[PDB]
């Protein structure tokens, strides 16, 4: 009774399916691997922070520790700022998907704002771990909002961002350890995953939540293409390897029917896929134009 | 005299642009296409008020090459003051990117130095920066001429350090054309090839009073239509001789012998929207502007 929508478990099969009338709504799930070529470190895989005496390394991303000791976070943020914020080919591939009427939603666990810089708009986006694009005063009574331009100025000046109204700490809208995921994630998830025809999973190893559990919630017939440095999503987040029961990624077993792994850099996978679709020149033209627009500032 | 427009209106130009005859469009653009982006028009007040302490002989002396070479501080003081923060191209800039994407843009000639054409996605091959640009800078010494990028020049201006060459310590100047300097060599090489091939001249946001546009407008082929999108009519007088009924290729919108020149008077952004509408491109243009502006807002 299960439906077999790919004619073969290869990138060629995914491309042919994307060209079929049945593939109308694509969801992208993207992680840190789509931004390493832009100079953002692969957080899946502190040495300058020895002076800050953190109990454990992860304490700088813990909401309670951050509220009383914010300097190491902003200091690290000051350092990890790349020379220039230029989205990658993979980012612009998703913009191409939108132009062609196939993008239902891009879910990202990155906080680097490169999806928005690439031209994806809020309606196309679910920032599942939040974003630097907006910040708020931590005081519940104030909650004054600050734009990224204001926050960047404070970080680069190494001035701990304080609210201009009440002088309390201003926090970017990223999900620290100890905080809930954005409400927009849960609302979009329920509607989106009932009607998704293809899952494009790029640059994430599906270990962190919510993607770790979300991958298995696609419809049973929806094909899932992983473009990543390594295979991922084969284990249950809590039970480990249980031969894919309950919707895990299954690329290799005798029961595989819909999951495809393309191992390598995200940029090269999107170019290979774009070529199979006849979109490579259009993608390379877009990237050249948009990179030039940003390079024009340097 | 060959008349290629069916009527001397925006509608007539739009029909011509959709014809096979109109393959190569040149844009000539001036300060009027960047005022809605917050870039000041020096031809139009109080820009120099904070330079009074420098006791300039005349305000524009800061842009004359010899005075700049001995007193560079006032120019850099003003540049720091006028840095807009974010650079957001206008609808008019993005209309030219659309012309490019649609294979109609032979060339954009600009007398602006603000780099908004490049930020809108026009590449060097598409551009003739007839008055130079802030995009690159050069050591002023003829025996060195080391080039410096915009990021280098920005860091010096914001640090309030007069830019000096790292090889010879001579003064480094943004590639703006100062009084007393020749126009860029690229302008002359492209002008002579382009103005032989151009099927339509689109002139936006320039008064056609300063050179090279003042003289260049009359060098188009006699049959090539010319559309002016500007707050006021321009290009009708000879740069030196004044009004001469349009002899020598001057713009002729209203005489009984007018045949190819059209003026649409208003803001450049509004005229480009109205032209895009008549080309069937308005949705594409408005989507492009929204998307690219959202991206610039995201770069913060
Ligand atoms: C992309 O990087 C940048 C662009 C613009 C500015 C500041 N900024 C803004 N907007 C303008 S608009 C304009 C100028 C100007 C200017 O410096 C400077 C030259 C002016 N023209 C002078 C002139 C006259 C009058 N007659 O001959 C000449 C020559 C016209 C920058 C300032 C600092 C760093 C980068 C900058
Ligand atoms: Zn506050
Ligand atoms: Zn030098």
């Amino acid at each position: 009774h299960m439906e077999r929508l790919l004619d073969e478990l290869t990138l060629e099969g995914v491309a042919r399916y994307m060209q079929s009338e049945r593939c109308r709504r694509v969801i992208c799930l993207v992680g840190a691997g789509i931004s390493t070529s832009a100079g953002i470190p692969d957080f899946r895989s502190y040495d300058n922070l020895e002076k800050y005496h953190l109990p454990y390394p992860e304490a700088i991303f813990e909401i309670s520790y951050f509220k009383k000791h914010p300097e190491p976070f902003f200091a690290l943020a000051k350092e990890l700022y790349p020379g220039q914020f230029k989205p990658t080919i993979c980012h612009y591939f998703m913009r191409l998907l939108k132009d062609k009427g196939l993008l239902l939603r891009c879910y990202t666990q990155n906080i680097d704002t490169l999806e928005r810089i690439a031209g994806l708009e809020q309606e196309d986006l679910v920032e599942a771990h939040g974003t630097f694009y907006t910040s708020h005063c931590v005081s519940a009574s104030c909650r004054h909002e600050y734009p990224l331009s204001w926050m960047k100025e404070k970080i680069f000046s190494e001035v701990t961002p304080k609210c201009e109204d009440c002088q309390s700490l201003v926090k970017p809208d990223i999900v620290f350890f100890g905080e809930s995921l954005p409400a927009r994630f849960f609302s979009c998830m329920q509607s989106d995953f009932l009607k998704v025809d293809l899952l494009l999973v790029m640059g994430t190893s599906l270990q962190v939540q919510p993607f770790a559990s979300l991958i298995s919630k696609a419809p049973l017939s929806t094909p899932r293409l992983l473009i990543n440095k390594e295979k991922a999503g084969q284990s249950d987040p809590f039970l480990g390897m249980i031969m894919g029961l309950g919707g895990g990624m299954d690329f290799d077993s005798k029961k595989a029917y819909r999951d495809v792994a393309w191992l390598g850099e995200c940029d090269q996978g999107c170019l290979a896929l774009a070529e199979l679709l006849g979109w490579k020149k259009e993608l390379e033209d877009l990237v050249r134009r948009e990179h030039a627009s940003i390079d024009a500032q340097s």
